[PDB]
């Protein structure tokens, strides 16, 4: 029975007070990692240790500062330990990691001939992530103070710092990491300031494993190991880095969805759409307001498509969830999009393309039934878990444009139409091949296009990562 | 005695008339690359294949359809010969290969997020691409039809398409062809269009040896030929691609400077500059309307030593060499470098900072032996001619500060400041070092630094290119 940590940067509770009693209530959010990690079989006990981001995160954390213990199903439970952070180091770490700076590092945001310009906020940044860093550090020993054998799984960019810091107190402890981003090209992640991109690597190199959603970020990963740290030697093919006595293997873990969250159910359209959708066929684009989910061009490539003939009797949907819109980033680029939504409208005729805003799963798993063609075509995706759930709900057997540079594409690629997100002829004359294929072609691939979806769960993810761990852990050993 | 044919994509040809006789008289510029091919030992003859790009070169193409022999110094000769191409064609091409595409490709100038989306402009380009290369290959082959053994030398980045249809009709032949430019990370290669981006791969490997200035863009061609091409097997090690029955060999071939240019000579500064500098240490940034020179961030980086104190009686001169300023990124440049020094001007006084523009080589000798300190910070440069030719003719023991991303660091970088362009503080920390550094301790660095430059004469890079297509074609035959 493994002894489990797992560190991420959020552990989703609910706050509220009973119906009855009108006694306050705290309980964890179902389709956790925490939760799921906690049913493996080989789990004795799990910590789930993560920073409070409200006001009733703090105040949880204040009344019990070695954590709360909050029951599952089943009678299994979870001890949930949530760190108080400096509020202006922690304010400081959550601007550092938007398109303000990591986020464009890591997907791809930056020009070169202007952008960017490392100015003294970015040392300053960088000393604030230290710090935010050694606080995880400290909170997950001393939470496993106790353990004889600890498993250290460790998520999220935001905790890339972290494993040197165990490492250094644990030498034979098992740690993962997970990154849920893209790694990009070493010319790329070195544009970053020399204490930043070394300084990374350092925190990372430490652990037992290192997974990535996809190959390419694994590759990738190493190609800037080999680039920037001479000490380091890198072996391609048994995907391993040794630097400084440390072994690391490099893991790639795809994700798919979570059975949980769209399960058994039939939910609505969101107010007007069903309505304004009727007698037309529907393109539909989803995603977060982040400019990497590409919906400037998918309606531009909607507009090209249209000029070719065909498309009089179709109409495209573009639903946003509004996300960080105060990262100028962000906001520019729901700007662009309203913008080729007004030029699309003016030139094909009004309401051919509309914006519906909302974060609530049930209208976005209706918008993904409705739809007759789905497009993701994200400039870049760590994964990109729609173009998963999307197919699996969808029962209109509607094609999917996949962009070659999401981590899905590894793994549905094959059963989707595959286009390169920056040419908008090649995606223009993807979405009329896709409304012009018949309904037999389209049935046949929705089919094989769900069974390679079905098997990549939030629970297999789960087990691939205690697996390879384990794996890893007995090679490191060893060697 | 090999027979040469090189192709380039301009024979730089003087035309004027005698000052005595009024007669008319063309006669090539003295340090072109033919010339120094002409006077090497194994040289038999040479042919020079071009583009007509002047009302004078398509007048002397129409004359001389099949190219005029021009005399050189010692008794040699050098058959030119230049192609008139369809004008339409010729001035899309041109398009194509500016920051408005291509160069922006190869020079990492996209963001990704915004830039660019390839549309039927695309396509057309590339279209007239495969028109102009079809032009130099019937010409270049034409030339060489009575040869029994030709070799083929094929130079700059318009000409990648050739050598296939070179090896086409020629299966036998030595064919290199240089890149003068960088070659980008293959996930930054394939934002291309497919047709582009698998188009130039198939154009290029046919030669038996393609060379670069620098090792990283080895690399980087062989990890976009390995994503790009399923079929082709690439071996890091040896430097080669195997695909389709072609084998390859990758070879860096550094350029430092020609010895010509410089010469023996002292030259006067431009009009006003002693006197604005006199009496103050200077700092001289020096490159083309190009935004990859980076001056923009030179002048911040300027200011921010600025402000740490000691730089008050230091200037600095910005020198621009104007070129293509018609294209919106270049005039776009101007324009944030002129609003940098007006910035720089305002706060540290009035004549702190002055950009001086003009395209005379003989200033911008002055300006290398005037300074006391040069910036050589390109966000990236396929070499860089000047972080050679500066430190070898300047006499006042300026140190260097050179950016890492220049193919010259890979000869120069261990003697030279070595910095991230992107980081501001990083560089104006290296301005301030350098600036405070001793007379013994910059001399003795100085001195190093000509040692290292003093090698790589543009004859020398010549010699490396036959030397290396000899062993290459070796190779090549005996596999």
């Amino acid at each position: 029975g493994s002894e489990i940590f797992l560190a991420s940067k959020r552990a989703a509770i609910t706050y509220d007070t009973d119906p009855a009693t009108g006694e306050p209530r705290a309980w964890l959010a179902p389709g956790g990692t925490g939760n799921v990690v906690a049913e493996q079989a080989g789990v004795l006990n799990i910590s789930w240790i993560a920073s409070a981001d409200s006001e009733d995160d703090r105040r949880a954390s204040a009344l019990n500062p070695d954590g709360v213990t909050m029951e599952l199903h089943s009678g299994r439970e979870i001890l949930v330990r949530l760190i108080r952070h400096d509020p202006a180091v922690f304010r400081n770490v959550q601007n550092f990691m938007t398109a303000n700076l990591m986020w464009a590092a890591n997907n791809y945001g930056w020009d070169r001939w202007t952008q960017p310009s490392f100015g003294s906020d970015a040392r300053e940044g960088w000393a604030d992530f230290g710090r935010f860093t050694r606080d995880f550090a400290d909170a997950i020993l001393k939470s496993s103070a106790q353990s004889a054998d600890p498993v250290y799984l460790v998520h999220d960019y935001q905790l890339v710092g972290v494993p040197a810091l165990l490492r250094e107190q644990r030498p034979d402890a098992p740690i993962l990491l997970f990154v849920h981003i893209p790694w990009p090209s070493a010319d790329y992640w070195r544009i970053l300031p020399k204490e930043i991109r070394t300084g990374i690597l350092h925190g990372m190199l430490p652990a037992t494993t290192i997974g990535f959603f996809a190959d390419r970020w694994c590759r990738n990963f190493l190609e800037s190991v080999a680039d920037l740290l001479p000490d380091a030697r890198i072996d391609r093919e048994a995907m391993t880095v040794e630097w400084r006595g440390h072994r690391t293997r490099l893991r790639t873990m795809p994700l798919g969805y979570s059975p949980l969250t769209l399960d058994g159910r039939n939910p609505q359209l969101p107010e007007g759409i069903e309505e304004w959708a009727d007698g037309h066929r529907l393109v539909v684009h989803s995603g977060r307001t982040d400019p990497i989910k590409n919906a400037e061009r998918a309606v531009r490539a909607f507009v090209l498509a249209a000029r070719g003939g065909g498309l009089e009797k179709t109409r495209m949907l573009v639903r946003m969830n509004p996300n960080r819109l105060y990262v100028p980033a962000n906001a520019d680029y729901v700007h662009r999009v309203e913008t080729a939504v007004a030029e699309a409208n003016a030139e094909l005729g009004s309401d051919t393309v509309r914006i519906d805003n909302d974060n609530d799963v049930n209208h976005t798993i209706a918008c993904f039934r409705r739809a007759d063609l789905l497009i993701f075509n994200s400039t870049v995706d760590g994964q990109n878990l729609s173009t998963f759930e999307a197919p699996l709900v969808n029962e209109r057997d509607a094609d999917v444009i996949l962009s070659e540079t999401c981590g899905a594409a590894e793994v549905l690629g094959e059963y989707c139409r595959s286009v390169n997100p920056f040419d908008l002829v090649e995606q223009a004359e993807a979405i009329s091949a896709a409304l012009a294929a018949g309904p037999r072609q389209r049935a046949e691939a929705a089919a094989r296009r769900r069974d390679a979806a079905r098997p990549w769960t939030l629970e297999a993810w789960v087990q691939a990562q205690l697996d390879g761990l384990a794996a890893d852990h007995a090679a490191r050993t060893a060697t």
